[PDB]
């Protein structure tokens, strides 16, 4: 995983 | 948005 513009499972806005 | 399933910027694992 990590840290970024995309799509999946985590914490994000 | 928060923590969970989708799309945006921030950190997915």
């Amino acid at each position: 995983x990590x840290v970024x513009x995309x799509x999946x499972v985590x914490x994000f806005d």
